[PDB]
């Protein structure tokens, strides 16, 4: 497709540049066949190592901030589903069992049958409203897949770049020791190692540039991409709300939440009336009605927590933290690492050009 | 079981062969205004007139024979007339008591129906006006919290159901009007009949005393010119026998099938089922109002449970709403006590007892009164016939 075009072209351009550098080095070597230069090379190598370490630490910080934000937006999408499941299970099992028990107890008098039927219908309305809330089990799994795969990839890349930094430090120390030891032949015969580290630096620059351009593209219009990837799988209204949380935007769950809370209030008023007028009736029903009000109290508290949880402020803040982290920090770190790789390539080219000259 | 049973005398009286005016069989179907039944009843008057004519011509023949071809007869005639007047007075008092028993029973039934209608009207007006006004005030007060709109609407729907159920109760205005009219008519007719027959008894006693004085005064001409009055009172006695026999036959026909006729009278203004229930109930019937009363009292229970719950959970809101909510519970208390009184009223025991009192006061009392009054008429006719027969023979 046209999306792969930029990445593939940049990769092939970097590969062709590395090949051209190798051919030029071979031509220079076949054509061929200082303390100040040494300190200059050491200073440039130290500067490149510092730049690379800072960029790698920056990218590490950013890609663990991204994982933290993913795991803090995953916990909310799990607690919300837990609350919805708990409320649905409660009203489906405990309330129905208790109301059936109460009806069996006080079926002797048929006046309260009408209000018991009305409260049964209100419980059914509550269950229907609760089922209307979206299930996040298809987004939680996605945020687990990302939170695991990105962590693994970041750890592997971090280990690889620490290995590269260690190799560069080792080669610099070996060069310094060889210079101090009057340029031992075996010590100074590391032209193959120089070629290998130069091609590794070129490949690192290629990968850094490819990742930088890819993340820049995916940060150019992040909302559209996230809507086309997962926002299409789920209802687009909820994604629209969570993404661009704003005061002007009307909440998508306000109607369902207000109907559910009104139904809870109506059930509470029926239960209170039954409690007050059940004193003339058998007091064994008040034992069950106390459980009914316990269920209603717990449901009201859970609903208040849930409506404090669907609020777009927290999710929008977590999403913005994740986006700022990945985009800004990763772009800065990858640019720093690309500069590091360019510095290493130039230093290695200069060393190769001045290798036989010093020898 | 307590119920209406036809006594032997009323069925025996009904057992006489009914005839039309032209001597042809007529059915015993009771019909106060129908032509054939009115003619059948007038046939008894015609027969009594024929009997009076036969007695008059026989007496004339006897007097002519004894004139052309002394105090024992006068004493016998006077004693027989006195006994006849005694029997007539007893019968008249008995049937007067029967008619006023009917009047009292009708007034009692009318009062119960009026109370029923008043309770229904009061409850319907209360639900239409007071509950709705108080609910409007309460909604205006607590519109700040939008949750209670659902329960207010539900209990307003309960109010609509209550009004619809109450409107289904029968309206007794027509029945009360009919009962009042019938009571007025019965009181008027009974008073006039009682006064007329006391007048007749007094006139007969005066004629007997005049006979005694004339006999004791050696047949004074001014006390011997009483034969005209004697003939007039004899024909009056025969007309009284006509009227007594006619009324006895009519009321025996009624008493043969009382409940069927009562159902026929008001078989369209009100549902026939409730009329049948009031007329016939000894142990237990379907009680057609029971379903409506149960649904209405259930609706009141839901009313009051909504109001109690709203009272309990409206104290977090300012208690200004309680000034209306306690009034609402006052309305529900009054409605519940009124409904209990009403369901006590709709029980068929009271109305059936009133109906059975009216039916006994007619069947078992007026029939005997009319029978003894007809016996008075026969005895007075015979006594005055003998007295006139002994008139010319005395001198
Ligand atoms: C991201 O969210 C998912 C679910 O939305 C989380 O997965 C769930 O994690 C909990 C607790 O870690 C699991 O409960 C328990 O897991 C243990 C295994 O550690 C198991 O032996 C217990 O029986 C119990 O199930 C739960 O199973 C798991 N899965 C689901 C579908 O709820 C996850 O922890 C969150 N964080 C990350 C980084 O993925
Ligand atoms: C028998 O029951 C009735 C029902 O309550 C008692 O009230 C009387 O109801 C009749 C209805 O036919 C009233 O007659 C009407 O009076 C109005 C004037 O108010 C007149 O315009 C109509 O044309 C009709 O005649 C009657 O007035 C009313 N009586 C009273 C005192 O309110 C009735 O009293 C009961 N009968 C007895 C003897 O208690």
């Amino acid at each position: 497709e046209t999306y792969q075009e930029s990445l593939l072209f940049l990769g092939v351009l970097a590969a062709i540049g590395l090949g051209l550098n190798l051919i030029f080095l071979t031509v220079y070597l076949v054509c061929t066949c200082v303390t100040w230069t040494a300190v200059v090379a050491g200073l440039l190598c130290c500067a490149a190592v510092g730049v690379g370490f800072y960029g790698n630490s920056e990218t590490n910080d950013g890609m663990h901030q991204l994982i933290y934000s993913l795991d803090n937006a995953n916990h909310t999408f799990s607690g919300m589903d837990e609350l919805v499941s708990a409320n649905t299970q409660r009203m489906k099992v405990d309330l129905e069992q208790h109301l059936a028990r109460l009806s069996e107890i006080i079926a002797a008098r048929g006046d309260y049958i009408q209000t018991l039927k009305f409260m049964q219908q209100m419980a059914g309305n509550v269950v229907s409203q609760l089922s209307g809330l979206p299930v996040w089990r298809e987004v939680t799994t996605q945020l687990t897949k990302l939170s695991h795969q990105t962590a693994y990839v970041e750890y592997y890349r971090w280990l690889s770049y620490l290995l590269l930094f260690i190799l560069d430090l080792v080669i610099c120390l070996v060069t310094c020791l060889g210079l101090a030891r009057r340029s031992k032949c075996l010590l100074a015969s590391m032209l193959c190692c120089g070629i290998l580290t130069l091609i590794l630096s070129w490949a690192s620059l290629a990968a850094d540039a490819a990742a930088a351009v890819g993340t820049s593209d995916f940060c150019m219009a992040p909302d559209i991409y996230i809507l086309n990837n997962t926002g299409s799988q789920i209802n687009s209204e909820v994604t629209r709300y969570y993404l661009h949380c704003s005061q002007s935007l009307i909440s998508p769950f306000q109607q369902s939440l207000t109907t559910f809370q009104r139904s809870l209030t109506t059930m509470q008023i029926q239960v209170g009336g039954l409690l007050q007028f059940a004193v003339p009736l058998f007091p064994t029903a008040e034992k069950d009605l106390l459980g009914i009000q316990l269920l209603l109290n717990n449901s009201e508290i859970s609903l208040h927590q849930l409506t404090a949880m669907l609020d777009c402020r927290g999710l929008h803040k977590d999403y913005l933290d994740a986006l700022t982290g990945i985009c800004y920090d990763g772009i800065e770190g990858l640019l720093f690492l690309g500069l590091f790789s360019l510095l290493a390539a130039l230093a290695f080219s200069t060393l190769t050009c001045a290798g036989p000259r010093a020898w």
